[PDB]
């Protein structure tokens, strides 16, 4: 997250760190949202590689013991069947991970609240992106979880020529684009939390930014629109 502030430890308890095995250690690669005690919602593109993955819940600082972490292997990966790795702009950038164990809920570990199917937010709706992604374009991952206030940019504006044009689909949510704050590599798969009727819900799964850079004016961060996939999500959990 570029232009973020450090999140309080208990603000976003559904945020997870998706990590891969790298030699004798584990490396953060993406975010995710805990949606059942044994299911995580993330981006399809985060799990294209043939890697070994684990999920960390209750995580705050990737580089130090927080006293709150639970580490769990990934047992099954269900990518949206229409996902195509060579075409992120087509959408469908969403995947569900079944965890090998059910995690224990507490102040640091909670299920993310999902929007009702079909819900579209009004332009300029208040949202926060969270994650441990790069804190600058071509920079390095955050140690501590970051948040940044990224108001939505509706489809009409986001798909206009000076924004993302045809690249953005109505199955996506755009947010930010102020040239200061943005998601960035390593935030992919994580939540966009938006305040609606007094309650934050996870409206987006972080998907992509400009090839030009993370914080680029009129290139808001783009997220898979969770509310476009509620039936798909329910169907997968029901059948697995
Ligand atoms: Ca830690």
């Amino acid at each position: 997250v570029v232009g973020g502030t450090e999140a309080q430890r208990n603000s976003w308890p559904s945020q997870i760190s998706l990590q891969y095995r790298s030699g004798s250690s584990w490396a953060h690669t993406c975010g995710g949202t805990l949606i059942r005690q044994n299911w995580v919602m993330t981006a399809a593109h985060c799990v294209d590689r043939e890697l070994t993955f684990r999920v960390v819940v209750g995580e705050h600082n990737l580089n130090q013991n927080n006293g709150t972490e639970q580490y769990v292997g990934v047992q099954k990966i269900v990518v949206h069947p229409y996902w195509n790795t060579d075409d992120v702009a087509a959408g469908y950038d969403i995947a569900l991970l079944r965890l090998a164990q059910s995690v224990t809920l507490n102040s640091y570990v909670q299920l993310g609240v999902l929007p009702r199917a079909g819900t579209i937010l009004a332009n300029n709706s208040p949202c926060y992106i969270t994650g441990w992604g790069l804190t600058r374009t071509n920079g390095q991952l955050a140690q501590t979880l970051q948040q940044a206030y990224l108001p939505t940019v509706d489809y009409a504006i986001c798909s206009s020529s000076s924004y993302w044009g045809s690249t953005v689909k109505n199955s996506m949510v755009c947010a930010g684009g102020d040239g200061v704050r943005s998601g960035c590599q390593g935030d992919s798969g994580g939540p966009l939390h938006c305040l609606v009727n007094g309650q934050y819900a996870v409206h987006g799964v972080t998907s992509f930014v400009s090839r030009l850079g993370c914080n680029v004016t009129r290139k808001p961060t783009v997220f898979t629109r969770v509310s476009a996939y509620i039936s798909w999500i329910n169907n997968v959990i029901a059948s697995n």
